[PDB]
């Protein structure tokens, strides 16, 4: 294939572009690569992050899973993944910055124990009911009737985020307190596209348990 | 005015819409904020951070200098910031997210000293280098033979970045160490668009010894 993905089976960073892909109906060589011994290929093409995903389309590499899926919305136009009206574009564009500035919150789940892992939890709830009350609304979705780059880049707060609850031991995104996230979490994870693409939970699981191993 | 700014008269990251503007020759209203007693209209119009930059059009808010740089790329479409193939757009959007990503490094200007504060200038040095090398190359600017919204992204490493090195007592951007980029820093600063539209030096320097001493 003329569209080659260098991505993982467990990353949200490197689902995000299999998700967005799909929906372009765009065909792509997926190349599984191993962060204990990356690549010449990988190396070459992403030299000052040295990570995945990589999208290479014409033998051209484009890193960065924000920076590929707008790549992606330009090149393949049909099947639009944002809004055509500049303030909507803002706003979606807005909302994905948001979300990837909260990283560090997130982080802190699998930092932190007992009488400050109750703290780190109820900061990751706040901000997520910023996002559920002044991004998604009342909307089924983030770009309304069906997904969006905005309902892509918040994926990662489905399967993900439930293993690292279960991994750590609390709880994050419940119905009793983000009910409409809660909803639209649902609604995501059974979009016939995201369910016949993302990783098998109990391999994730086990993922997110070594990962906070390491992390302490 | 149509077209409302919350401003500064010091941050770099309002000085990026004002160039923005200017470059569109969109007439607008510069209302500038006290940052120790901000205005209803501010906390309306960005309720998530509560910051300046906000840009206000038809009485509809947009925050956060990127994406009101997108906006008014998108808006005005005339006199183009960004270029029109989409590999090259997604460099552009690669660059100005790897600035974004770099600010914790110019930060340690600010909080370290003696054998630290060379360590952080040094660290500094090298971003730089990457940006210099794999991002400017032998263009006159980062938009090629005029300046795009990637010079814009970078801008702050002009007299902004002059005034850090002068408050702190370090060197970062040196002709000996990084020749393109100092010769960009100069030919940016010159472009009679920014030359007219900068901060007075000796006001701003005032403000980063301000900053320094809080940081300490
Ligand atoms: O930072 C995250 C992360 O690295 C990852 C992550 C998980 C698995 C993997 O293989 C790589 C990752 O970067 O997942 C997240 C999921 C979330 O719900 C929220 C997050 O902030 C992350
Ligand atoms: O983080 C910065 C910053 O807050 C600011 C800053 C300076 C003045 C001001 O009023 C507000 C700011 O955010 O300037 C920078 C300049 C640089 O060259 C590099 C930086 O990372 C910053
Ligand atoms: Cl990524
Ligand atoms: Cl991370
Ligand atoms: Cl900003
Ligand atoms: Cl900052």
């Amino acid at each position: 294939a003329d569209v080659k993905l260098h991505g993982s089976w467990v990353s949200p960073f490197n689902y995000r572009v299999i998700w967005a892909l799909k929906l372009k109906g765009v065909e792509f060589e997926h190349i599984v690569e191993d962060l204990t011994n990356k690549s010449e290929l990988l190396l070459k093409y992403n030299p000052v992050y040295k990570k995945i995903p990589v999208l290479v389309h014409g033998g051209k590499p484009i890193a960065e899973s924000l920076v590929i899926l707008e790549y992606i919305e330009e090149t393949w136009p049909e099947n639009p993944l944002l809004p055509t009206d500049p303030y909507e574009r803002a706003m979606a564009r807005f909302w994905i910055q948001y979300g990837a500035t909260k990283t560090a919150a997130f982080g802190a789940l699998f930092r932190a124990s007992g009488e400050e892992l109750e703290k780190a939890a109820k900061e990751v709830v706040e901000v997520l009911r910023v996002l559920e009350e002044q991004g998604l609304g009342d909307k089924k979705f983030f770009g309304g009737d069906s997904i969006n780059l905005v309902d892509i880049s918040f994926g990662l707060f489905t399967c993900w985020l439930e293993a690292i609850e279960e991994a750590a031991g609390v709880k994050v995104l419940e119905p009793s307190t983000l009910p409409r996230l809660h909803a639209w979490a649902q609604n995501f994870i059974e979009v016939p596209l995201i369910k016949e693409n993302i990783p098998d939970y109990d391999k994730l699981l086990l993922h997110m348990k070594g990962v906070r191993e390491k992390m302490m």
